[PDB]
This record gives C-alpha cells, sequence and structure tokens, in this order.
C-alpha cells in the first residue's frame, strides 16, 4: 500500500473547497486501486487540512491521477487550496484489526 | 472520530527515529479510544514523515497525551525529529465503493 498526503492550505472559502472536494471523494471511491480516503481540517489551525488517501500501490494512484475527468474536479480547487503533496509509504502500523485483537486478547487471556 | 496528524521533520539517524518510534505505537496502541495509527515516510522529501493516528474522539486523545508513559517515550523521540502537530476532524471521508451500487436500486 501507499498514502498520499497532501498538506492542504486553505486560501479561499472553506465551505465551497469543502463542497467542491465531495466530488474529488466521489469520484476516488470507484477509482482502482482506491482504498480508503479522509479529508480533515486542523482545530489548531483551520486553514490547515490534510487529504490522507490510502491506495493498493503506487501504479493504481498513478493511473488514477491521469484520468481526465478526475483531474477535472481535481483542478476545480485551484484556487481555493495551495498544496503541499507527498506520496509516501507505511514504515509502522497499528492496523484497526490487530489494536482491537490485543484489547480483546489482553481482557479475555485472563493473565 | 478525531484523526491525529503530526508532520515531522528528520533532524538525526531516520533507523533510530523509527524504532524509537516503535515504542510510542505499541504504548498507543494500549490507550482507551485509539482506532488506528500509521507513521508514513514521504518519497518526496525521505526527511518528512507523517503520523496519522485516529482516535474516538478528542477526549480520548487528549487522555492518552496525560499518561507518563506517553510523555516518557514521546521525549524520547527529542533531537531526531520536530514536530508540526494537528489534531483534526475529518470533514469528508469514503473507502472504495461498488461501482454497481446504483443498479439495484434498492
Amino acid at each position: 500500500a501507499v498514502v498520499f498526503v497532501n498538506k492542504l492550505t486553505l486560501i479561499g472559502d472553506a465551505e465551497e473547497f469543502e463542497s467542491r472536494y465531495e466530488a474529488v471523494g466521489a469520484f476516488m471511491e470507484t477509482q482502482p486501486g482506491l482504498v480508503r480516503y479522509s479529508l480533515v481540517r486542523s482545530t489548531k489551525d483551520d486553514s490547515v487540512y490534510f487529504n490522507i488517501a490510502e491506495w493498493d500501490d503506487e501504479d493504481t494512484f498513478r493511473k488514477a491521477l491521469a484520468e481526465p475527468e478526475f483531474r477535472r474536479r481535481l483542478d476545480a480547487l485551484t484556487g481555493l487550496i495551495k498544496g503541499e503533496p507527498h506520496l509516501s509509504l507505511p514504515v509502522r502500523q497499528g492496523r484497526a484489526a490487530q489494536v482491537l485483537e490485543n484489547l480483546y486478547f489482553q481482557g479475555h487471556h485472563h493473565h
């Protein structure tokens, strides 16, 4: 898996930016290789967002990025945000299933 | 849910940073409210990492950070990285959908 992380700086209207991002996320949802994505907004500095997307691999991320209609919805955000994008590799991970498993094992093993 | 994002800049040895971060990840996994976390390293600028940690709510995140053991293991990263921390609220999210989803008319 690869994890796309874009640190966004809001330079326009927050509500307009977020509604337009909706169409980007909608499109990503049936792009091959997309696992999940989240747009999150900092509570410390509300001009700071992060676009975070997990992809099966680098090749599927590459092929999705090139799709004209995806790029059209992405381009509709230019002028509302500036981006500092990072295609990134997982280095250490606490998977949800494993976090849950360690909890219920400690509680139900009765060591 | 809330998503903590820390943009980390490496200022020492990457291998030791990553080994010492193992202890931080381990302790997080024992704390009430943790959903999941990933530490990822940028392939554009390899001095950049992001810690991305998902918690049930701000409350559980704040309560975990009040643990002395958590603070001890964070303090062991001093000199290896610098942080830009952001507790963040999900604004939009989704996951892989079925291409045929709308053709059931359910």
